[PDB]
């Protein structure tokens, strides 16, 4: 038993990570099968990034104005194309380490894990979740951009996530492999606002759930609400309101605690209006809401990967 | 910018994790070279475990009563030995996919990533840290027995841990990679006592630390105070004692951020004193000392790795 904020086994991951240099700037590119994958703001320079043109830029760049390095190995450009806010490159060499993988566009409050890298090279790994706002807070210097977030299903990754940049706030924003920003963000360097951060409550919900497996029940309490009258608490402390298929997700962990959702909302109702009085819950003095339930499930149940 | 409770990528480790198999009983094993390490625990029953004699259960096994498979390859058991609480098992096959490594015995207060597996698969990554009472507190199911911690520096792994057992209490104890436990710990199923678990407070300034140069400064008080007398106070918390080595460790920190070791400790005195009040610290509503501040500056500054 116990409980970690966990990551996946990012191997199957560090083969992919290239450096791609065009000009002076130098970040991280997605090698998979004979493409490279980077962020396109690669092409600037460090006066372009203010109000950038990108085809502008991009029709003074030819093929070998763009160096791609594999550890030592150097690849070969032969075409360069533009998706939204990505670059693709097509290199001379089908990667061998090439994983099983497919390309995700995953929704607010689902996790992943990211591979932080620099020049090409593997940092460190860490897990987080995608803010209902559509950042991310993470955990990059310069130099980082091109770092991707991905799930592992077995033996097949997807990948979901690309660091483009940090806010004037310090978070982090970025696009799927596709190249489409999550949220309303440009890569352009100007003030842009977040939303309002909220809580996701289905993941503390999962958490709460979590804990009871654990050994923590000191927040079980003999109350029940109803969905309309905790959405109504939650609300008012800026959580994200429960709906019908977040409870359905529940049943599961629902089943093997013998806690029905609804009396595990009411207790999170107390927690809300009382706090937790210095007392602790599967060691933190807060709501954690960077499990979902599958992550939950996972961990209880030792799910492996090839 | 950004902090997170950082992990080493872990693809040099995937390569070496075998499962091994002794009767009914299966679990993990490292092979390095052409030799498997794994807990001795291996050659018990579900009955042996209480009382267990190895030297006589040792000797009604031979080379064949023990299977290792590598995913699907099979290994052959050529020799067999007992170093401690580890089984060392010599192959006819060199791990092709042995990285450059080391073994290590750590001290506690250092920290390490842990690879957590079942049946020789990789199943997650975190971060952790040996706590002075030499348990850790990590997420271990039945079956991640022989699941190993470890560091790594630039190309070369420095394997720490390996996974024995759960204490009655949820909490981990294992042994190094030359089977020698840390900690007063026995590989059998009795009432074990960890000593009182107490807080690593070089780590906690380290990460005062980061929260400065994150942009967290609300802690930080005009008080300077003396080594003695926070070691008083410290003592009165459940805190490790500071010594002159930890001052030394701190230096660089002092130098990059401007405040001196002993103002750093002055505000801690008074959070100890006085509690956060609500208030946060790099996201936490508790002393956080799971970071070295080796893990600090590297986070900080991004080092890599091969
Ligand atoms: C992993 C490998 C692959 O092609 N798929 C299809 C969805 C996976 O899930
Ligand atoms: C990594 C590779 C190796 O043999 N060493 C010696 C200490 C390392 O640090
Ligand atoms: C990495 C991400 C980013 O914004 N830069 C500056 C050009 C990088 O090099
Ligand atoms: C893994 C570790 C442990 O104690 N067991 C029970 C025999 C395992 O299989």
């Amino acid at each position: 038993s116990g409980f970690r904020k966990m990551a996946f086994p990012s191997g199957k991951v560090e083969g992919c990570m290239v450096q791609v240099t065009c000009g002076t700037t130098t970040l991280n590119g997605l090698w998979l099968d004979d493409v490279v994958y980077c962020p396109r703001h690669v092409i600037c320079t460090s006066e372009d990034m203010l109000n950038p043109n990108y085809e502008d830029l991009l029709i003074r760049k030819s093929n070998h104005n763009f160096l791609v390095q594999a550890g030592n190995v150097q690849l070969r450009v032969i075409g360069h194309s533009m998706q939204n806010c990505v670059l693709k490159l097509k290199v001379d060499t089908a990667n061998p380490k090439t994983p099983k993988y497919k390309f995700v566009r995953i929704q607010p409050g689902q996790t992943f894990s990211v591979l932080a890298c620099y020049n090409g090279s593997p940092s460190g790994v860490y897990q987080c979740a995608m803010r209902p706002n559509f950042t991310i807070k993470g955990s990059f210097l310069n130099g980082s951009c091109g770092s991707v977030g991905f799930n592992i299903d077995y033996d097949c990754v997807s990948f979901c996530y690309m660091h483009h940049m940090e806010l004037p706030t310090g978070v982090h924003a970025g696009t799927d492999l596709e190249g489409n920003f999550y949220g309303p963000f440009v890569d352009r360097q100007t003030a842009q606002a977040a939303g309002t951060d909220t809580t996701i409550t289905v993941n503390v919900l999962a958490w709460l759930y979590a804990a009871v497996i654990n050994g923590d029940r000191w927040f079980l309490n003999r109350f029940t609400t109803t969905l309309n009258d905790f959405n109504l608490v939650a609300m008012k402390y800026n959580y994200e309101p429960l709906t019908q298929d977040h409870v359905d997700i529940l049943g599961p962990l629902s089943a093997q605690t013998g806690i029905a959702v609804l009396d595990m909302c009411a207790s999170l109702k107390e927690l809300l209006q009382n706090g937790m009085n210095g007392r602790t819950i599967l060691g933190s003095a807060l709501l954690e809401d960077e499990f979902t339930p599958f992550d939950v499930v996972r961990q209880c149940s030792g799910v492996t990967f090839q």
